[PDB]
């Protein structure tokens, strides 16, 4: 199977998808994140943040709160399975992390914590 | 004889069956239960459980208070007979019960216990 | 005094607040609620519903009771003083109701009678 | 409020969209479908159709058995609340069709019922 995947984030609080698969073959899954845009990361930030689907919001409301110098994120958050760093106009990270982490059946969610995103600047994640 | 029967829930609130007999002969008897529906478990799962005719009402009304963290099942009740865990598109589980917990003749229902299902979302049955 | 107050039920079984206060001079009294929770009113359904804290129990017994259909309150319950509809998410209702009808020294409990709640899913209401 | 949306259906079952929000002051609401590519209908044709997030698969797979001829859609198809026509290379239609058969608290789902198309051939309706 595949182990991998792309994922824009634009100059308007979007990702390039709504909808993540994890192959359960896979030993490793890394998410390849860039920012197409034109906007400063204190603007226009993207990071991809994977959670189960229970601690989204906590994590989201606790990361926007931490502002741009924590990177949107509450430092030690034990709720962040992975996550890439911010960033802002052309620049681009990867994050690799082990499969076995998940689990099948449970709900997991990826999303952005910088501020003004809505509430559908996120999406699934599963393990098939 | 046979000992299985192979049972879907679709995006309608429907069981593809309302009917299931299990040969006196079998020792135990296994339901394998998918979901080829579109939409997710949290709005429109399905659960395959089997009580009395008496104890029916009282599963689900039950498990409809139990909540999705409890697939809808009160916990530790004592009157579901056997049952599969909560479904969502794309999901499969399977559940095998000892035909020594079937008394014969006696009517038993089978049912799902998410919300919204109609009053007919039902089935019987019964040692052949 | 103002003489209104808007409430949101979340897809957590929760309003988001449980301490309501209705200026005596109000001659009237609106509840706006509002829904911004994601899943259908079937698995989270919110509806805001007035009566004196001792039928609080009474109504909430009975409305689980009734069933979706009925939008979980008895009919005809004369236990009511005023009610919003079952909403789910994306949905909002208004119920407005004469401050007559409260009087001083009386308690009254405003509650949701969807099957979840966890007891915590009331709060107060007083003439001040 | 503006009361229409343009929409392309490409030589790849794509759509050039995968949402759709609908002003609810809208009285009527347009959608203006056309087929800049290049493939005859008989092999990429293109329709835009409407229904609940529920009806859709049921919508979907009658439409495919009931073929070319009847645009991909069952005769008499009472889940359909707006539709174009099947349109291939070169086509265009519009349709226009009352909001009011649209409810606040309710999921819609767009999507094309010719063959061949991905479970990404689709999008959401929201009203705002
Ligand atoms: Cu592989
Ligand atoms: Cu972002
Ligand atoms: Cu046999
Ligand atoms: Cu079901
Ligand atoms: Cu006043
Ligand atoms: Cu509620
Ligand atoms: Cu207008
Ligand atoms: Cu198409």
């Amino acid at each position: 199977a595949e182990c991998s995947v792309d994922i824009q984030g634009n100059d308007q609080f979007q990702f390039n998808t709504n909808a993540i698969t994890v192959d359960k073959s896979c030993k490793q899954f890394t998410v390849n994140l860039s920012h197409p845009g034109n906007l400063p990361k204190n603007v226009m930030g993207h990071n991809w943040v994977l959670s189960t689907a229970a601690d989204m919001q906590g994590v989201v409301t606790d990361g926007m709160a931490s502002g741009l110098d924590k990177d949107y994120l509450k430092p030690d958050d034990s709720r962040v399975i992975a996550h890439t760093k911010l960033i802002g106009s052309g620049e681009k990270d990867s994050v690799t992390f082990d499969v076995s982490k998940l689990k099948e059946g449970e709900q997991y969610m990826f999303f952005c914590t910088f501020p003004g995103a809505s509430a559908l600047h996120k999406g699934t994640l599963t393990l098939k």
